[PDB]
This record gives C-alpha cells, structure tokens and sequence, in this order.
RNA sequence: AGAGCACUUUUAUCACCGUGUCCCCAAUCUGGAUAUUUUGUGUG
C-alpha cells in the first residue's frame, strides 16, 4: 500500500558463515529488513529462551507482509583491521580451561569491512493494523539507523528483482536470504538478485512475499 | 527488540657530525631665461 524512505551514514551487513575474514553486501538482506521492521513495530521476538542457540522461531503465528527494496545511489566501502572475538577451534588448553566464566579467552585479529553511506527507499505492503502499530511506535507511547520519514510518492529510484536463467545481470548482489534459523535446516533456495535502473514504480515481480 | 557485532592495534627510540661568495672598476664630455612696460585721477 504505502512505503517509506530511510538513510544512515554508516552500515554493515555481514553475510553469515563468513569465517575468519568478514565481508558485506551492498544491500541489506531480507531477514535483517524484517528484523528492523519488527523492532520498529515495538513487538518483541516470539522467542524468550537462553542457551547455546537463541533463534528458535517457529513460523506458526506471524504477521504477513510483502517487502520490496530500493536503492538510489551506489555506495563504496572501506575496511578496518582492529580486533575480533575469536571462538576456539583447536584443542588449546591452559588458562582458558582454568577460569571458564564466559571465557572466549583466545584473541586474534584478522579483518573486517564497513560501508560508507546508506540511503534506501523501502517498499511495504502490509495490513492496516500493522501500519497503525508502526505509526504508534514511531509516534506515540550500532550505528544502523539515523532517521526515518515517509516520502513514498516522490523520490523515485532503482529496484531489485530475481533473475531467471537468461541474458545477463549488471551490478547484482552476491547472496540474499529470505528466512533462516541458526540450526540445521534448508536455509533459502533463491540466491541471485539483480537491480534494474528505471524511474517509475517497480514491477509486480519486484515485490517479494515473505513466508514470515 | 535488526542471521546475538564488544573483550587487541598494543609497549620503547636525538638525521647526527666539520664548511670566508670570494678577488679589480670615473657617468664621463659642452650650454647668457633671454626681449619691452607712468599706480596714473582730485577733496578747508
């Protein structure tokens, strides 16, 4: 129905299972977008549990919505190499096995990278109740978001759309994730996405319906 | 409350040492601002 714009000076979207060296994507993943939308709604996550894993999210009940992503200006990236919180991968021993109070004791720096600027025009098709809840949360009683204001109708920009095995893409993102829980599952099938540069509204294929 | 973003860019250090821009030189040589001009006119 109605959509909104946002911007931020710095951002970072680390792909999962990156390993030692971290990376990022020019466009935030769908799951991160959904998490941001849920956080702004003022509704907490369905899971309240603590342990080895803390993403136990059954899909039994969750508001339905369709999400599109826009991009107005390409952004470069930079890298910083300071420190990282290592997880032991070797038998190791000594001091780590002595104290053992949330130890994470071994430390070794490698790398990581961040973005230079972010400005997106996010598109949402949601029921009226969810939009009203968002309005109440924004107006009522990690350097990721700076400010938000709905300027839907003006300020056109490019969009993204999945591509079928034909022709060739340009300036396309590497990987994208729809739904994921950090345990044994099938992850997501569709990975490749490409942008299209045209002024008017995105096509019907651009909108993607999230299972959650 | 966004695929949970911490635990690290950390601790010391003289670009130092000696070194005359020095030694001679002329702005020199001549030239009539010259030629004429009444402060005149009257008052106890």
């Amino acid at each position: 129905t109605r959509y909104l714009r946002l911007k931020a000076p710095f951002a970072a979207f680390r792909p999962f299972q990156s390993g030692s060296f971290r990376s990022t994507t020019p466009v935030p993943s769908f799951s991160a977008v959904y998490g941001l939308l849920l956080n702004l709604a003022g509704i907490e996550q369905r899971q309240e549990v603590e342990g080895k894993v803390t993403l136990i999210k059954p899909k039994a009940e969750l508001p339905k919505l369709a999400i599109a992503i826009g991009q107005v200006k390409p952004s470069s990236t930079s890298l910083i190499n300071q420190q990282l919180h290592n997880y032991p991968v070797g038998n190791s021993g000594k001091e780590f096995a002595s104290r053992t109070f949330g130890s994470k004791y071994w430390i070794a720096p490698v790398r990581r990278e961040v973005l230079v600027n972010l400005d997106l025009i996010i598109g949402l098709q949601s029921p009226v109740e969810f939009w009203q809840k968002l309005d109440q949360g924004l107006k009522g009683e990690n350097f990721l978001f700076d400010e938000i204001y709905p300027i839907e109708k003006p300020d056109l920009a490019s969009w993204y759309c999945p591509l079928e095995p034909d022709t060739r893409p340009n300036q396309g993102a590497c990987r994208l994730t729809l739904w994921i829980d950090r345990e044994n599952n099938t992850q997501t099938t569709i990975k490749v996405f490409s942008p299209s540069d045209f002024r008017l509204e995105p096509p019907a294929k651009a909108w993607q319906q999230l299972p959650g």
